[PDB]
Protein backbone atom coordinates (compact mmCIF):
# COMPACT_ATOMS: atom_id res chain seq x y z
CA UNK A 1 0.00 0.00 0.00
CA UNK A 2 1.65 2.88 -1.59
CA UNK A 3 2.53 6.20 0.41
CA UNK A 4 1.00 8.91 -1.74
CA UNK A 5 2.60 12.36 -0.68
CA UNK A 6 1.47 15.77 -2.46
CA UNK A 7 0.83 19.42 -1.63
CA UNK A 8 -1.79 21.73 -1.93
CA UNK A 9 -1.59 23.40 -5.21
CA UNK A 10 -4.51 24.34 -7.13
CA UNK A 11 -6.24 22.95 -9.63
CA UNK A 12 -3.95 19.97 -9.58
CA UNK A 13 -4.87 19.42 -5.75
CA UNK A 14 -7.51 21.03 -3.69
CA UNK A 15 -7.27 20.87 -0.16
CA UNK A 16 -10.62 21.30 2.61
CA UNK A 17 -11.71 19.98 5.79
CA UNK A 18 -13.80 16.86 6.03
CA UNK A 19 -17.72 17.80 7.28
CA UNK A 20 -18.58 17.16 11.25
CA UNK A 21 -19.17 13.62 10.21
CA UNK A 22 -15.17 12.81 8.80
CA UNK A 23 -16.81 12.84 5.21
CA UNK A 24 -16.05 15.44 2.10
CA UNK A 25 -19.19 17.63 0.70
CA UNK A 26 -21.06 15.90 -2.21
CA UNK A 27 -19.73 18.18 -5.66
CA UNK A 28 -20.44 18.13 -8.88
CA UNK A 29 -18.32 18.76 -11.73
CA UNK A 30 -18.95 21.49 -14.38
CA UNK A 31 -20.17 18.02 -16.41
CA UNK A 32 -22.27 16.74 -14.15
CA UNK A 33 -19.92 14.18 -12.72
CA UNK A 34 -19.29 14.05 -8.96
CA UNK A 35 -16.20 15.04 -7.95
CA UNK A 36 -13.18 12.26 -7.05
CA UNK A 37 -11.94 13.29 -3.04
CA UNK A 38 -9.76 11.25 -1.34
CA UNK A 39 -8.63 11.72 2.43
CA UNK A 40 -5.62 13.08 2.89
CA UNK A 41 -3.86 13.97 6.27
CA UNK A 42 -1.71 16.68 7.25
CA UNK A 43 -1.35 20.17 8.65
CA UNK A 44 -4.64 21.93 8.69
CA UNK A 45 -3.31 25.78 10.61
CA UNK A 46 -0.05 26.74 8.29
CA UNK A 47 -0.34 30.73 9.67
CA UNK A 48 2.53 31.70 12.30
CA UNK A 49 2.03 31.61 15.81
CA UNK A 50 -0.54 28.94 16.26
CA UNK A 51 -0.73 25.22 16.73
CA UNK A 52 0.30 23.27 13.67
CA UNK A 53 -2.50 19.86 13.02
CA UNK A 54 -2.32 16.57 11.33
CA UNK A 55 -6.11 15.93 10.54
CA UNK A 56 -7.90 14.26 7.62
CA UNK A 57 -9.03 16.44 4.77
CA UNK A 58 -10.26 16.19 1.50
CA UNK A 59 -8.19 15.95 -1.49
CA UNK A 60 -9.42 16.62 -5.44
CA UNK A 61 -8.17 17.98 -8.42
CA UNK A 62 -6.30 17.00 -11.82
CA UNK A 63 -3.82 14.92 -9.47
CA UNK A 64 -5.71 13.38 -7.39
CA UNK A 65 -7.94 12.43 -10.65
CA UNK A 66 -4.48 11.39 -12.16
CA UNK A 67 -3.62 8.87 -9.26
CA UNK A 68 -6.85 7.47 -8.59
CA UNK A 69 -6.57 6.20 -12.62
CA UNK A 70 -3.25 5.15 -11.93
CA UNK A 71 -4.58 3.23 -8.66
CA UNK A 72 -6.62 1.82 -11.32
CA UNK A 73 -4.58 0.84 -14.10
CA UNK A 74 -1.59 -0.51 -12.29
CA UNK A 75 -3.66 -2.30 -9.29
CA UNK A 76 -2.55 -0.70 -6.61
CA UNK A 77 -3.56 0.55 -3.33
CA UNK A 78 -2.62 4.07 -1.61
CA UNK A 79 -2.32 6.68 0.80
CA UNK A 80 -2.33 10.03 0.65
CA UNK A 81 -0.92 12.56 2.86
CA UNK A 82 0.46 16.37 2.30
CA UNK A 83 3.94 17.05 2.54
CA UNK A 84 4.90 17.50 6.53
CA UNK A 85 6.87 20.92 6.11
CA UNK A 86 4.60 22.40 2.85
CA UNK A 87 7.31 22.08 0.42
CA UNK A 88 8.09 20.84 -2.71
CA UNK A 89 12.05 20.48 -2.24
CA UNK A 90 14.90 21.83 -2.50
CA UNK A 91 18.72 20.27 -1.42
CA UNK A 92 20.05 22.10 1.56
CA UNK A 93 22.43 22.27 4.54
CA UNK A 94 20.91 20.86 7.46
CA UNK A 95 21.83 21.30 11.22
CA UNK A 96 23.92 24.06 10.32
CA UNK A 97 26.73 21.75 9.05
CA UNK A 98 28.21 20.62 5.52
CA UNK A 99 25.78 17.67 5.07
CA UNK A 100 22.95 18.33 2.75
CA UNK A 101 18.93 16.93 2.55
CA UNK A 102 16.26 17.39 0.38
CA UNK A 103 12.95 19.20 2.40
CA UNK A 104 9.36 18.98 1.24
CA UNK A 105 8.29 16.02 -0.89
CA UNK A 106 11.80 15.34 -2.15
CA UNK A 107 13.17 14.37 1.44
CA UNK A 108 10.12 12.40 2.22
CA UNK A 109 10.34 10.47 -0.97
CA UNK A 110 14.22 9.88 0.14
CA UNK A 111 13.40 9.33 3.89
CA UNK A 112 10.74 6.60 3.23
CA UNK A 113 7.84 8.59 4.54
CA UNK A 114 6.27 8.69 0.79
CA UNK A 115 6.63 6.32 -2.05
CA UNK A 116 5.59 8.09 -4.90
CA UNK A 117 5.46 12.27 -5.26
CA UNK A 118 2.07 12.98 -7.13
CA UNK A 119 1.80 16.43 -7.41
CA UNK A 120 2.81 19.47 -10.01
CA UNK A 121 6.51 18.59 -9.55
CA UNK A 122 8.84 20.00 -11.87
CA UNK A 123 10.80 17.63 -13.80
CA UNK A 124 14.56 19.16 -13.86
CA UNK A 125 18.67 17.29 -13.33
CA UNK A 126 19.05 18.40 -9.68
CA UNK A 127 16.15 16.70 -8.31
CA UNK A 128 16.86 13.67 -11.45
CA UNK A 129 19.90 13.04 -9.41
CA UNK A 130 18.40 11.28 -6.49
CA UNK A 131 15.12 10.65 -7.93
CA UNK A 132 13.54 9.27 -10.92
CA UNK A 133 10.51 10.64 -12.72
CA UNK A 134 7.63 9.68 -14.88
CA UNK A 135 8.13 10.93 -18.44
CA UNK A 136 5.74 14.60 -18.21
CA UNK A 137 2.09 13.83 -17.23
CA UNK A 138 1.68 18.09 -18.16
CA UNK A 139 4.29 20.16 -20.21
CA UNK A 140 4.06 24.18 -19.02
CA UNK A 141 6.88 26.56 -17.83
CA UNK A 142 7.31 29.37 -16.23
CA UNK A 143 5.67 33.03 -16.28
CA UNK A 144 4.59 35.77 -14.47
CA UNK A 145 1.48 36.95 -12.11
CA UNK A 146 0.48 40.11 -11.67
CA UNK A 147 -2.26 42.46 -11.32
CA UNK A 148 -4.55 43.32 -14.09
CA UNK A 149 -2.34 45.88 -16.33
CA UNK A 150 0.83 45.57 -15.68
CA UNK A 151 3.38 43.86 -18.49
CA UNK A 152 6.61 42.61 -18.04
CA UNK A 153 8.94 42.41 -21.67
CA UNK A 154 10.41 39.20 -19.96
CA UNK A 155 13.61 38.21 -18.02
CA UNK A 156 15.37 41.40 -19.55
CA UNK A 157 12.74 43.80 -17.98
CA UNK A 158 14.26 46.53 -16.07
CA UNK A 159 12.03 46.25 -12.50
CA UNK A 160 13.34 42.67 -12.73
CA UNK A 161 17.10 43.42 -13.87
CA UNK A 162 17.39 46.58 -11.98
CA UNK A 163 15.33 46.15 -8.62
CA UNK A 164 13.58 48.63 -6.09
CA UNK A 165 11.34 48.73 -3.37
CA UNK A 166 9.06 50.10 -6.05
CA UNK A 167 8.38 46.77 -7.70
CA UNK A 168 8.58 43.86 -5.47
CA UNK A 169 8.83 40.17 -7.24
CA UNK A 170 9.52 36.75 -5.41
CA UNK A 171 8.76 33.21 -5.53
CA UNK A 172 8.13 30.21 -3.49
CA UNK A 173 10.92 28.71 -0.92
CA UNK A 174 11.84 25.63 -0.72
CA UNK A 175 11.11 25.47 -4.92
CA UNK A 176 12.88 24.69 -8.05
CA UNK A 177 12.35 28.25 -9.05
CA UNK A 178 14.15 29.64 -5.83
CA UNK A 179 17.22 27.47 -6.87
CA UNK A 180 17.37 28.20 -10.40
CA UNK A 181 17.88 32.06 -9.75
CA UNK A 182 20.00 31.29 -7.01
CA UNK A 183 22.31 29.03 -9.20
CA UNK A 184 22.30 31.24 -12.19
CA UNK A 185 25.46 33.59 -11.77
CA UNK A 186 23.51 36.40 -14.19
CA UNK A 187 20.87 36.48 -11.99
CA UNK A 188 22.74 36.81 -9.10
CA UNK A 189 20.30 40.63 -8.64
CA UNK A 190 17.29 39.18 -9.07
CA UNK A 191 17.94 36.70 -6.69
CA UNK A 192 19.35 38.92 -4.04
CA UNK A 193 16.33 40.96 -3.95
CA UNK A 194 13.98 37.98 -3.86
CA UNK A 195 15.34 35.88 -1.00
CA UNK A 196 14.44 38.95 0.79
CA UNK A 197 10.82 38.47 -0.36
CA UNK A 198 10.17 34.60 -0.59
CA UNK A 199 7.05 33.01 0.37
CA UNK A 200 6.36 29.41 2.40
CA UNK A 201 3.27 28.81 0.05
CA UNK A 202 1.95 29.39 -3.82
CA UNK A 203 -1.23 30.50 -1.96
CA UNK A 204 0.05 33.37 -0.05
CA UNK A 205 2.64 34.90 -2.65
CA UNK A 206 -0.93 34.66 -5.12
CA UNK A 207 -3.02 36.62 -1.97
CA UNK A 208 -0.16 38.99 -2.23
CA UNK A 209 0.10 39.95 -5.61
CA UNK A 210 -4.29 40.72 -5.46
CA UNK A 211 -3.30 42.82 -1.83
CA UNK A 212 -1.24 44.89 -3.77
CA UNK A 213 1.65 43.91 -1.40
CA UNK A 214 3.51 41.72 -3.58
CA UNK A 215 3.88 43.01 -7.49
CA UNK A 216 5.19 40.07 -9.25
CA UNK A 217 4.95 36.63 -8.52
CA UNK A 218 7.18 34.11 -10.44
CA UNK A 219 6.01 30.59 -11.17
CA UNK A 220 4.41 27.70 -12.73
CA UNK A 221 2.63 28.62 -16.31
CA UNK A 222 0.23 25.92 -15.36
CA UNK A 223 -0.78 26.99 -11.98
CA UNK A 224 -0.61 30.96 -12.87
CA UNK A 225 -2.66 30.62 -15.74
CA UNK A 226 -5.10 29.05 -14.25
CA UNK A 227 -5.17 30.92 -10.91
CA UNK A 228 -5.06 34.68 -13.62
CA UNK A 229 -8.13 32.55 -15.80
CA UNK A 230 -10.23 32.29 -12.63
CA UNK A 231 -9.43 35.60 -11.35
CA UNK A 232 -10.49 38.90 -12.92
CA UNK A 233 -7.97 40.99 -11.47
CA UNK A 234 -5.03 39.05 -11.78
CA UNK A 235 -3.29 38.24 -15.01
CA UNK A 236 -0.16 36.73 -16.55
CA UNK A 237 2.96 37.88 -18.70
CA UNK A 238 6.06 37.15 -19.49
CA UNK A 239 7.69 33.58 -20.67
CA UNK A 240 11.06 33.29 -18.53
CA UNK A 241 13.39 30.74 -19.77
CA UNK A 242 12.46 27.66 -21.56
CA UNK A 243 9.04 24.45 -21.26
CA UNK A 244 9.61 22.03 -18.07
CA UNK A 245 6.80 19.65 -17.53
CA UNK A 246 5.74 18.48 -14.48
CA UNK A 247 6.06 14.74 -13.40
CA UNK A 248 5.48 11.67 -11.28
CA UNK A 249 8.05 11.02 -8.29
CA UNK A 250 9.93 7.72 -7.05
CA UNK A 251 13.01 6.52 -5.68
CA UNK A 252 15.99 5.94 -8.17
CA UNK A 253 15.87 1.87 -9.47
CA UNK A 254 12.16 1.82 -8.61
CA UNK A 255 9.80 -1.09 -10.44
CA UNK A 256 6.98 1.42 -10.58
CA UNK A 257 8.56 3.66 -12.79
CA UNK A 258 8.39 1.91 -16.00
CA UNK A 259 4.22 1.34 -15.84
CA UNK A 260 3.73 4.73 -14.29
CA UNK A 261 5.31 6.45 -17.58
CA UNK A 262 3.19 3.92 -20.12
CA UNK A 263 -0.03 4.82 -17.74
CA UNK A 264 1.11 8.41 -18.85
CA UNK A 265 1.78 8.01 -22.07
CA UNK A 266 -1.85 6.21 -22.68
CA UNK A 267 -3.54 9.48 -21.28
CA UNK A 268 -1.56 11.62 -23.61
CA UNK A 269 -2.45 9.12 -26.46
CA UNK A 270 -6.31 8.53 -26.06
CA UNK A 271 -7.74 12.11 -24.69
CA UNK A 272 -7.62 11.53 -20.90
CA UNK A 273 -5.35 14.37 -19.79
CA UNK A 274 -7.35 16.24 -22.34
CA UNK A 275 -10.32 15.43 -20.60
CA UNK A 276 -8.35 16.42 -17.60
CA UNK A 277 -7.44 19.79 -18.79
CA UNK A 278 -11.75 20.45 -19.41
CA UNK A 279 -12.37 19.77 -15.94
CA UNK A 280 -10.13 21.27 -13.69
CA UNK A 281 -7.97 24.01 -15.72
CA UNK A 282 -9.96 25.21 -18.99
CA UNK A 283 -13.72 24.93 -18.18
CA UNK A 284 -15.30 28.63 -16.89
CA UNK A 285 -14.87 32.48 -17.04
CA UNK A 286 -13.25 34.37 -14.11
CA UNK A 287 -15.45 34.95 -10.75
CA UNK A 288 -12.59 34.64 -7.70
N1 LIG B 1 6.47 22.88 -9.56
C1 LIG B 1 7.18 23.55 -8.46
C2 LIG B 1 7.58 24.93 -8.89
N2 LIG B 1 8.26 24.94 -10.19
C3 LIG B 1 9.58 25.10 -10.38
O1 LIG B 1 10.33 25.22 -9.45
C4 LIG B 1 10.03 25.38 -11.79
S1 LIG B 1 11.63 26.07 -12.02
C5 LIG B 1 11.40 26.20 -13.67
C6 LIG B 1 12.32 26.74 -14.68
BR1 LIG B 1 13.99 27.37 -14.06
C7 LIG B 1 11.93 26.78 -16.03
C8 LIG B 1 10.67 26.31 -16.43
C9 LIG B 1 9.77 25.83 -15.47
F1 LIG B 1 8.62 25.40 -15.82
C10 LIG B 1 10.08 25.73 -14.06
C11 LIG B 1 9.29 25.26 -12.98
C12 LIG B 1 8.34 22.65 -8.03
O2 LIG B 1 8.42 21.49 -8.52
O3 LIG B 1 9.12 23.10 -7.16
Amino acid sequence: RLKIVTIHQEPFVYVKPTLSDGTCKEEFTVNGDPVKKVICTGPNDTSPGSPRHTVPQCCYGFCIDLLIKLARTMNFTYEVHLVADGKFGTQERVNNSNKKEWNGMMGELLSGQADMIVAPLTINNERAQYIEFSKPFKYQGLTILVKKGTRITGINDPRLRNPSDKFIYATVKQSSVDIYFRRQVELSTMYRHMEKHNYESAAEAIQAVRDNKLHAFIWDSAVLEFEASQKCDLVTTGELFFRSGFGIGMRKDSPWKQNVSLSILKSHENGFMEDLDKTWVRYQECDS
